[PDB]
């Protein structure tokens, strides 16, 4: 039977990792001055504390632990968290949350379609194709200005109908690095409540843009306006626990009844897929979030990380400017997050990796965290050489 | 939109515990638990597991994304733990999963990909979650006879007669050992006949191995699996580390796809990695790394096998004790099956109505299909359970 298995297409980023004076600017992970993805101080201390506190490993919560559910909701929605109308499900990372999100929605609407940003995280489309869900795209990135084509984005969203879902990146847009301003979010919230489109928000980098609270701004704004929203959150990057596989899905409902339904359907969704969700990472998160000392240090370390990358973008932007006189690559300093699409054509990007030894995703997505004072001028010179 | 969503029934475990906690009787007993509990009513963390967690705590330097289909240390160690020397790396595809359940679901996804018109035969009875996952996937589900309510043993003739109807490409689900919920298992000889039926029918076997080490031993419990693995070219195995390693909440397991040749292994392995990727991307590291540590570190592997064996001997003596008590109470050897059952579970063969009477009259709680958890017994509880059984006329 297994011989009928058709060969499946590889994931670009994972494959890029395969093809890797080498410069790793591919996969979206934070790296320090010495090319390492360290473990956060609070995370380590949490784990040490867990080693002493835990006395059992019996089956726990089917939808995650109360502490994880509550601490995550507060971190995301702040004071906009209305427990009585909010359903929470602990999942296997953000990706698990996204998949569970699409499953929940499709159960509620067998005829749903999903709009995604042009461009968006490749894995978004793969999951949707696999489930067989109709994918539509809304303009978002502006090829020329490297910013957001907001006039076009609004145009496309207006075509969304009731029952459709619109996937929005809460902050730090992957792969572009181009992000909406709170003013732009308020307008989208207007369109959404006119169309009736259910918004699904991919919150994977809360803390890498402008700050823990600031990066959650747009999400809090949508949640305040739209009576029903879905948020797929990830603790992989902002907590640096990538391999622990921890995130969660929040279902904001209009009332307690609808909320009770969702919560039930969410628990069931976990039961029929893998039973209980992974505990270790979730426990690290809540332990950090509910322990003032730990939370304080974590916030501090995350701030240091978000600050450093900001400094790097400026160095890089400057390096390029002085390397060409033109302030064309200014968009790099304007972008926010870990990625930024250089705009290099497919034929140019290949030159870079084969000759310059610098590996960046084929669509010119560079993980700014992969740069440093030593490699920045090299990258700058490298792309100047590649010209047009 | 979410208001449409149809009401999804609870996990039922909570309902079982619900009425139990509400019971105002100081001497109430709970044999409905689905986890191991030592003499003091606790589900302890195995010494080796705690040893592994400290070592990981001192040696892990990063938490970056690792293996999509799991880490090599885990895949190899697990395949060895299961298939022993019979492990053929060349034709074996492995996938780290989110517990045994994740393994079962991934196995069904993989199978359905290769054969859309797949049907699945499950035992009668079998782990409820089997049925629910299948129903949710929309797969056709057939049943083959298994438990014999009269002898509490395996109705093998019935099993064979029904399994004979399986067609080429159909999937037959087998519990490799310690059949949950029955406790009634196949002797190595019966396993050999099952293999014959499978070769004949061309059905693909899916073996659910969640209790390796809880029956007659690590190797002994893997016998049925190894027999099938050597005679059948394609076998799917969904292992669990939840119970035998005591890391339930860690969610550790794996799917092994035994193929007829390398080219096919490359096909299956690719499809498995794809299934992880499309469901939740990377699998959970912590538990799988605890496992590959105990298994590769001689000192720890030693202490783990010792602890598991102690637990095995312990539950086994409990069975002998319960059956001994039952013998003296009934004046017959009717309940001898309890000493012959293997695993932590056992279906007494009591009707739902007899089950209710026991609860009300004796304060003893158990699953509604009369499944009890051997680990819940002890020198004080056994005399009461024994008397209850006789008293309610089981
Ligand atoms: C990281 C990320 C996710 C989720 O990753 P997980 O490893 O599954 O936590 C989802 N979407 C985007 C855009 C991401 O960058
Ligand atoms: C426990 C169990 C499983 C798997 O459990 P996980 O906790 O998901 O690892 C599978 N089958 C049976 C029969 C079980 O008892
Ligand atoms: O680098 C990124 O795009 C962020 C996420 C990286 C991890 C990831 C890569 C491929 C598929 C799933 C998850
Ligand atoms: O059936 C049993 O009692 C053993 C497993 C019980 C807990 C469990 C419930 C759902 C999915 C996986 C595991």
């Amino acid at each position: 039977m297994l011989g009928n298995l058709k060969p499946q297409a590889p994931d670009k980023i994972l494959a890029l990792m395969g093809e890797f004076g080498k410069i790793d600017l591919g996969v979206g992970v934070y790296k320090d001055a010495t090319g390492h993805t360290p473990i956060m101080r609070a995370v380590h201390a949490a784990e040490q504390r867990m080693l002493e506190t835990e006395t059992t490993k019996t089956y726990a919560g089917l939808s995650g632990e109360p502490e994880f559910q509550k601490a995550m909701g507060e971190l995301i929605l702040g004071d906009g968290l209305k427990s009585e109308t909010t359903a929470t499900l602990a999942t296997v990372g953000g990706t698990g949350a996204l998949r569970q999100a699409l499953e929940l929605a499709r159960m509620a609407n067998p005829d749903l379609r999903v709009f995604v940003s042009d461009p968006t995280w490749p894995n978004h489309v793969s999951i949707m194709n696999f489930m067989g869900l109709p994918v539509q795209t809304y303009r978002y990135f502006d090829a020329e200005t490297r910013g957001v084509d907001f006039e076009g984005m609004k145009a496309d969203l207006a075509a969304a109908k009731k029952g459709d879902m619109v996937l929005l990146h809460g902050c730090c847009h992957n792969p572009t690095g181009a992000n909406l301003t709170l003013d732009q979010w308020a307008e989208i919230a207007s369109i959404l409540e006119k169309t009736g489109a259910l918004p699904l928000i991919d919150l994977a980098y809360q803390g890498f843009g402008d700050g823990l609270e600031e990066d959650a701004a747009g999400t809090r704004l949508i949640a305040s306006r739209i009576p029903e929203v879905l948020i797929a959150a990830s603790c992989s990057k902002n907590f640096g626990i990538y391999r622990e596989r921890t995130g969660c899905l929040l279902a904001l409902c209009a009332d307690a009844a609808t909320r009770e339904l969702a919560q039930g359907a969410m628990a069931f969704l976990n039961r029929q897929t893998y039973s209980f969700p992974p505990f270790h990472g979730a426990k690290i998160v809540s332990t950090v979030l509910t322990t003032p000392e730990l939370r304080a240090d974590w916030m501090a370390e995350l701030e240091a990380v978000r600050s450093g990358m900001l400094r790097l973008r400026e160095q890089l932007a400057g390096e390029l400017r002085d390397l060409s006189g033109s302030d064309r690559f200014g968009f790099v300093a304007e972008h926010r997050g870990m990625f930024s699409r250089l705009g290099a054509t497919p034929e140019q990007v290949k030159r870079i990796k084969e000759e310059f030894g610098i590996y960046m995703v084929g669509d010119s997505r560079i993980n700014i965290a992969g740069l440093n004072d030593n490699t920045i001028p090299i990258l700058a010179r490298a792309i100047i050489e590649v010209g047009v």
